[PDB]
């Protein structure tokens, strides 16, 4: 539904400091890496201990992307696995599901480039943004075989 706990959009590391995530130093150690290893703050944070739930939650709050509780729930289609492939999937790292509104629900393991697809697609699609484990499965359901 909503939440609200004095949160800070200010930037991503913040972002999870303030639901109390990543210790505060875990923060700066996941930055200072980055600049020599020139990662993102959030795979390179991972390292720290962090779960792939928590650094994907936190990408859905500051790219305004919609999370999904799970994949298995999804219920897959035909004419949605028509708009992508399975390589072709993987080319954007979204796969298409249902329609819904008039418009294309795709799930999508990359909110960071949801908008570059959202704007090449010139159409009405909603994006999620689920883990990378249930995200790849789901291919098997978007995609059945035979
Ligand atoms: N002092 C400080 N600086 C911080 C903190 N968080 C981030 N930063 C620095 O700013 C840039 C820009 O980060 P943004 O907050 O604009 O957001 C990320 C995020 O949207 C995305 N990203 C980052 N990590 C991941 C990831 O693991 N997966 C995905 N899909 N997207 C990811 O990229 C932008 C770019 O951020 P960068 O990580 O490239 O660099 C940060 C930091 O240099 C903070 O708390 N404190």
């Amino acid at each position: 539904g909503s939440s609200g706990e004095g949160q800070k959009d200010l930037k991503l590391g913040e972002l999870l400091l303030q639901k109390g995530w990543i210790s505060r130093e875990a923060l700066e150690e996941a930055l200072v890496e980055q600049e020599k290893t020139g990662d993102l703050l959030g795979r390179i944070l991972v390292r720290k201990g962090l779960p792939e739930e928590a650094l994907y939650r936190a990408l859905a709050e500051q790219k305004g992307l919609e999370f999904l509780e799970s994949t298995e729930g999804i219920v897959p289609d035909p004419s949605a696995a028509l708009l992508l492939l399975r390589s072709d999937a993987l080319r954007y790292g979204a796969v298409p599901i249902g329609f819904q509104n008039g418009e294309v629900e795709v799930v999508l393991s990359d909110p960071r480039h949801k908008e570059a697809v959202a704007q090449l697609l010139n159409r009405p699609a909603r994006f999620y943004l689920a883990l990378p484990q249930a995200w790849e499965e789901l291919f098997r359901r978007a995609y059945p075989q035979k």
